[PDB]
């Protein structure tokens, strides 16, 4: 997250760290959202590689014992049928991961709340992106969970020439675009928490940024619109 501030320990308890094994250690590669005690929602492009993955919940500092983490293995990955590896711009960048075991909920570990199907947010709605990704374009990963205020940019403005044009579809939500704050490498798959009727609900799964850099004026961070996939999600959990 570029332009972020450190998040308090118990602010976004549905956030997870998706790690794969590298050598003898595991390395953070993407974020995610706990939606069931044994189901995580992330970006399809995070789990494309044939790697061994693990989910860490209750995580705050990546390289230090917080005394609140639970480490669970991933036993089933279900990527969206229409996802196309060579195609973040086509969409369907969503994947559900079945955990090997149910995690225990407490104040650092809670389920993120999902929006009703078809729910579209008004322009400039108040949202926060969270994650441990690069803090600067070409920089390094954050050690502690960072958060950044990222108001939405509706489809009309976002698909306009000066913004993303045709690269963005209606099954995606844009947030940010100020040149100061944004998602960045390592935040992929995490939540975009938006406040609707006094409650924060996860409206986007972090997908992509500009090839020029993370914080680019008029190139808001782009997320997969969770409300476009509510039936697919329930259909997967119901049959797995
Ligand atoms: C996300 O964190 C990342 N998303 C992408 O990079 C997706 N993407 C783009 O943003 C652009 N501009 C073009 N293509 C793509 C891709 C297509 C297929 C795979 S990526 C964020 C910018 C939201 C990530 F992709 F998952 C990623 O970068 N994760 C790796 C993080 N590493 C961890 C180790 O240290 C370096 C960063
Ligand atoms: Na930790």
């Amino acid at each position: 997250v570029v332009g972020g501030t450190e998040a308090q320990r118990n602010s976004w308890p549905s956030q997870i760290s998706l790690q794969y094994r590298s050598g003898s250690s595991w390395a953070h590669t993407c974020g995610g959202t706990l939606i069931r005690q044994n189901w995580v929602m992330t970006a399809a492009h995070c789990v494309d590689r044939e790697l061994t993955f693990r989910v860490v919940v209750g995580e705050h500092n990546l390289n230090q014992n917080n005394g609140t983490e639970q480490y669970v293995g991933v036993q089933k990955i279900v990527v969206h049928p229409y996802w196309n590896t060579d195609d973040v711009a086509a969409g369907y960048d969503i994947a559900l991961l079945r955990l090997a075991q149910s995690v225990t909920l407490n104040s650092y570990v809670q389920l993120g709340v999902l929006p009703r199907a078809g729910t579209i947010l008004a322009n400039n709605s108040p949202c926060y992106i969270t994650g441990w990704g690069l803090t600067r374009t070409n920089g390094q990963l954050a050690q502690t969970l960072q958060q950044a205020y990222l108001p939405t940019v509706d489809y009309a403005i976002c698909s306009s020439s000066s913004y993303w044009g045709s690269t963005v579809k209606n099954s995606m939500v844009c947030a940010g675009g100020d040149g100061v704050r944004s998602g960045c490498q390592g935040d992929s798959g995490g939540p975009l928490h938006c406040l609707v009727n006094g409650q924060y609900a996860v409206h986007g799964v972090t997908s992509f940024v500009s090839r020029l850099g993370c914080n680019v004026t008029r190139k808001p961070t782009v997320f997969t619109r969770v409300s476009a996939y509510i039936s697919w999600i329930n259909n997967v959990i119901a049959s797995n």
